[PDB]
């Protein structure tokens, strides 16, 4: 009935063509892009948590909205959220959206990026955080769920260019809860430090630089769907 996956559980979401029988792939294919020896993926954490059994996963199978899509989706969150603040500190939730579309586009996959967040939010059983305002125009606005803001990212096999953002074949959905930055904050050395490391690693791997929005930090959904070359959104135009 819980769609949450450590590694060894993924094996027993489906098999063949059954609901998520395209997930144990899927799932194999990730953890070859994150950690694969040369050249190394970007983002070191990432590798790391990977490493170190600190991943959790989960799926979306549009073929079956109602029972494999979002409401299960908000209990394996719920669930996650929970397991992410009692496990250690820097853990992740990738959930894979499938099964894979043949030629779909960047933009195909980030609108289906922003309705599933969209419809997160009926299932969502705890008020929007005070700290957080809930207008997305809002510079400050992030997405916020079950009673937090998270750091959320999609990924896709239309990226091209940003490959670190090709995890696979589906629209992939990567959630982490906000503690997995204390200690790399902007301003710290540590944090400074990791900026590099990633941005030293996106330099052997990827087709194009570092997005401008990633910062040199308001609008953080720009961040959430980055282009494939260095367009930039206008701040006010997120699609929630
Ligand atoms: C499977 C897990 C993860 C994946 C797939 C992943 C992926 C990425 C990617 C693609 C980037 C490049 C920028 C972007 O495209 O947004 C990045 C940057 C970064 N990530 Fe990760 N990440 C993961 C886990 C983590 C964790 C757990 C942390 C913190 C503990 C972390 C901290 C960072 C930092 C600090 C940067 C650099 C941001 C910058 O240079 O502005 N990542 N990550
Ligand atoms: N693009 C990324 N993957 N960024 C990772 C770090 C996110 C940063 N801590 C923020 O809250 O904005």
């Amino acid at each position: 009935e819980s769609y949450l996956w450590r590694d060894s559980e993924v094996s027993r979401s489906g098999s063949g063509d059954e609901p998520f029988g395209w997930v144990p792939e899927a799932h194999s294919v990730f953890t070859e892009r994150i950690l694969a020896e040369e050249p190394p993926y970007p983002c070191y954490f990432g590798t790391q948590g990977q490493q170190r059994g600190n991943n959790s996963f989960s799926a979306v199978d549009t073929r079956y909205p109602d029972t494999h899509g979002p409401a299960a989706l908000a209990r394996s969150l719920r669930a996650y959220r929970q397991r992410a603040w009692q496990g250690p500190k820097r853990q992740t939730l990738i959930v894979f959206v499938g099964p894979a579309v043949p030629g779909a586009e960047l933009a195909d996959d980030h609108r289906r990026f922003w309705t599933l967040l969209d419809e997160l939010r009926a299932y969502d059983t705890e008020p929007w955080p005070a700290d957080v305002p809930a207008d997305p125009s809002d510079p400050r606005w992030q997405w916020c769920f079950d009673g937090e803001p998270w750091f959320i990212f999609a990924a896709s096999p239309a990226y091209k260019d940003r490959r670190s953002r090709d995890l696979g074949p589906c629209l992939t959905l990567v959630f982490q809860v906000r503690r997995v930055f204390e200690g790399i904050g902007g301003s710290t050395v540590a944090g400074k430090a990791a900026k590099r490391r990633v941005r030293e690693g996106l330099a052997r791997y990827d087709r194009i630089g570092p997005h401008p929005t990633l910062g040199d930090t308001d609008f953080k959904w720009r961040q959430y769907t980055l282009p494939d070359d260095d367009s930039v959104a206008a701040p006010d135009a997120c699609p929630v």
